[PDB]
């Protein structure tokens, strides 16, 4: 993992897409 | 439901389920 | 059949709602 | 380095009715 000064970090996965309803 | 030989079955309508998209 | 099959029902349209992605 | 992980999964719920076949 990166190494740098110590700061606000958090790990998190995001995932989208368009749909729409299928009923 | 009526009991016979088979034989051509009459259509009948297919009313679908309100559920949460997969996408 | 022992259970009357559901009504025929009508499907509603959903209107999204804006939110903040990273994404 | 460790290899990265992949895509966290989304768990989802599917609610479904048993009717006959379509084919």
């Amino acid at each position: 993992e990166p190494v740098a000064e110590p700061d606000i970090m958090a790990t998190n996965r995001v995932v989208h897409v368009i749909t729409n309803v299928l009923q």
